[PDB]
């Protein structure tokens, strides 16, 4: 029961990624093919749901993914300039850029205690980092496989990657908040799921249309998935489909509607953000 | 209280590595800079402690390390031809060679259930393998670090590397049988220890002389270490030194005695094997 609360209109390229922290529910973050991130301050509202608070103009190329620390203090960008900048949300100053990859960076991650960085490049190259910008890991999986890479100044540390694969799995992933469950996009909306603990494949889903981003709800037991069709939201138990957030694109072709490309749940699984192929973030709310 | 039981006299280059399986205590395995492994059948004895049972003549270059399955069925070689052969101990037929590395392979490993292979190259490149010869992992650490890479036809699997490092740590490692503890050779016999579970560095040892191989006893609570000085055997609790197996090299210089380069404990921590810089395996026994 998601309802379209409004549209943050900021970027000049696809909103490629959304970020939201449990720290500051006050705040949203977005990357875009405009080489910039934008901090958003959200304010209770009908119109003007959220507001442009700050831009971060560092990368020479597309930012492909962003994410905030657990407190919301620091923002993190992954880019097609193959850089990873770290920013102070409050200032927009980069802290130390990660220089490792030779291929378009494509994801980013931080351990819960905010000391370790898990980059994911386009060539499926993983990399792990000290917050300083020192590269330690450069783990590289076999293309026919997906790879969830967790952790748990230090001179001591411990990592653990998980490896499930399928010849089709098109490198579009995400894991449960408690990282117990993970889903991966094959093609044609085949959404292979998987249970981490149970060490075996729970039953695949079907979006029947090309997928673009997956996003478990922290609160609900829902997966959410972008699509050229629009944003499908599944429940898992029962395994029914909760919604197809399909905007009424005001006079696009039936078939040329801009689509979502990035999802994000409010800190509290009561609000859903989506960047689109029209430089816009649409917002929905689970309503009573 | 180790005593020199005898000398297996087989190879034509350094015995670079020893292998022994819980499966067949009947059996010992050795690699050498002679491009060969040798299965040994051990028979109760004074003279002729062990016997040349079979040679395996595959690699084009030095085998750097060997090891047997837990049952003793299959032998595994890591080589400076950058190959990893898998053999049938009983025949000497290679099964499927691992073709991955570009640098001298230097270690080898199998998960307890004999399905997964953890190669370790000289450039500190790790690699993980299907018993078939398919490469999945190619994890690469930062030279100033050491890396213990564990696991736990499959389309599902899970790995977990641990990373401790030190600018000096000279890439000469081994872990407790129950992989709870690991030691690493710095230079000048600095034997940095570490507790895996306890996530912190227990107190380093000192061999005071260049180290060559480490080897926990399955049975005892001893670490064993090669040296240009000879093979030092520590206990840990108490942290006293149990022995310096220093052969009476019959008329080498004081300072040009051939030294050990590879260690191995009998299945039952009651016998210790050592390959040497003289193409010979010396054997000691903890005696009553």
């Amino acid at each position: 029961v998601l309802v379209l609360r409004g549209t943050l209109e900021g970027h000049n390229g696809w909103v490629t990624s959304l970020a939201t922290s449990a720290g500051q529910p006050n705040l949203l973050l977005s990357a875009s093919r405009d080489k910039t991130l934008i901090s958003w301050k959200l304010t209770g509202d009908d119109q003007k749901f959220g507001v442009p608070v700050r831009s971060f103009k560092g990368h020479s190329h597309i930012v492909q993914d962003c994410t905030l620390t657990a407190d919301g203090a620091y923002a993190l960008s992954a880019s097609w300039d193959k850089t990873l900048r770290l920013w102070d949300v409050a200032t927009g100053e980069t802290y130390q850029r990660f220089v490792g990859h030779k291929s378009d960076v494509m994801s980013v991650d931080i351990d819960k205690k905010a000391s370790m960085i898990i980059s994911g490049s386009r060539d499926k190259t993983i990399k792990v980092w000290t917050i300083k910008g020192q590269c330690l890991a450069t783990l590289l999986g076999h293309n026919d496989w997906v790879s969830q890479v967790r952790v748990v100044n230090l001179n001591q540390f411990q990592i653990e990657a998980d490896f499930i694969g399928h010849n089709s799995n098109i490198n579009t992933l995400t894991a449960s908040p408690d990282g117990t469950l993970i889903a991966s996009a094959g093609k044609d909306g085949e959404i292979m799921l998987w249970n981490l603990a149970a060490k075996k494949a729970m039953y695949t889903l079907s979006a029947q249309d090309e997928v673009f981003s997956l996003a478990f709800s922290p609160n609900r037991y829902w997966l959410a998935a972008a699509t050229a069709t629009g944003i499908k939201v599944f429940s898992l138990d029962p395994q029914y489909l909760v919604d197809d957030l399909r905007p009424e694109f005001a006079g696009y072709s039936k078939a040329a509607e801009p689509h979502a490309v990035s999802l994000a749940w409010s800190a509290d699984g009561q609000t859903l953000f989506a960047g689109y192929t029209d430089n816009v973030i649409r917002v929905w709310q689970v309503m009573t």
